């Protein structure tokens, strides 16, 4: 779902996993 999708994206940008995993 969107915790999905928005990580998803924010790897896809460029976003590194720590950035993401706090985003998302």
């Amino acid at each position: 779902g969107s915790g999905h999708a928005c990580y998803r994206n924010c790897w896809r940008e460029g976003n590194d996993e720590e950035t993401c995993k706090e985003r998302c």
